[PDB]
């Protein structure tokens, strides 16, 4: 049988620092790895109230939760039980930058994430530090092998209060902790949202769906 069950739990901890503000968030959730869906409930443990847009954290809160057709090798699911890690750079159009890394492990029927996030150079009157974003657009991530590991690129966008986009390029490198069958170039279509939040985003629920498809259609 599979180490990845059809219903998997999620536990995570993030240590973060954005424009010098340190914080700690813990999360618990669940998802359906084979359906590509996941929901995480986050709680700020240190650093409340967060003085920046929560949207710069949400995509850090696991591509094991991706629906894949059998004919596209699944880099992420094949990596278990050993698991995988990822590191990501998010370059924002006003020169803000987030670097985030996460280690994804498995114990019984929970994935465990250990996340470190550092955001720098956000303008003090920009949409991030002034909490004027409303969420991410739906996106498509381009997945392809480089130097033996899997890269994912996204030409992404945050939506702004009052209309308009705040563009953000994502570059992620995913590293399996064992030899796996490598996929060809393909796409993962995402939609992430904040489902609910309390006043200062101390308690937040995030949902994401993700589905893979070929690059030859």
């Amino acid at each position: 049988s599979g180490v990845i069950k059809p219903d998997m739990k999620i536990k995570l901890k993030m240590e973060g620092n954005v424009n010098g503000y340190a914080f700690v968030i813990e999360g618990e959730g669940e998802g359906k790895p084979y359906d590509g869906t996941n929901t995480i409930n986050l709680e700020v443990k240190e650093g409340a109230p967060l003085p920046f847009s929560y949207d710069i954290l949400t995509t850090a809160f696991n591509r094991a939760f991706t629906k894949y057709p059998d004919d596209i090798p699944n880099y992420f699911k094949q990596s278990f039980p050993e698991g995988y890690s990822w590191e990501r750079t998010m370059t924002f159009e006003d020169k803000g930058i987030v670097k985030v890394k996460s280690d994804i492990s498995l114990e019984e029927d929970s994935f465990i994430y250990e996340i470190y996030l550092k955001g720098e150079n956000f303008p003090p009157n920009g949409p991030v530090m002034q909490k004027k974003t409303t969420g991410w657009d739906a996106s498509t991530e381009r997945m392809y092998v480089r130097d033996g590991v899997l890269k994912g690129d996204v030409k992404h966008k945050l939506l702004l209060e009052g209309g308009g986009y705040y563009r953000v390029d994502f570059k992620t490198i995913y590293r399996a902790k064992k030899a796996v069958k490598l996929p060809d170039y393909h796409f993962v279509d995402h939609r992430i949202e904040i489902l609910n939040y309390d006043k200062d985003y101390n308690k937040v629920t995030v949902y994401e769906s993700a589905v893979a498809r070929n690059s030859t259609d």
